[PDB]
């Protein structure tokens, strides 16, 4: 099977936490840069955050200090820890290797799993 599978969102409070998982299957993930998307009622796809098979990681700005992204590759598993999170954070958060974040913002493809909704209210 060949799929990226998103869970972990729900519903917290402004301040709040959540930990969102994606387990990668069909390929050989150590060597992919990953990274999450996410998309906001009535708006585009946008970044958040990237890591690259090294482990370099890279952040929107309107995140950085609030999120961490993590791989653990001996589980094809990306995560994304949310802390401090804010109302402008509620979207349906989407996983992605980095070579496809550009085509999914832009609208060229979709992402490819159903992605997990994270809600701050």
């Amino acid at each position: 099977d060949v799929q990226l599978v998103e869970s972990g969102g729900g519903l917290v409070q402004p301040g709040g936490s959540l930990r969102l998982s994606c387990v990668a299957s069909g390929f050989t993930f150590s060597r992919v840069g990953m990274g999450w998307v996410r998309q906001a009622p009535g708006k585009g796809l946008e970044w958040v955050s990237d890591i690259n098979a090294s482990g370099g990681t890279g952040y929107a700005d309107s995140v950085k200090g609030r999120f961490a992204i993590s791989r653990d590759n001996a589980k094809n598993t990306l995560y994304l820890q949310m802390n401090r999170l804010k109302p402008e954070d509620t979207a349906v958060y989407y996983c992605a290797k980095m070579m496809d974040t550009a085509m999914i913002e832009a609208g060229i493809i979709k992402p490819a799993g159903q992605g997990t909704q994270v809600t701050v209210s």
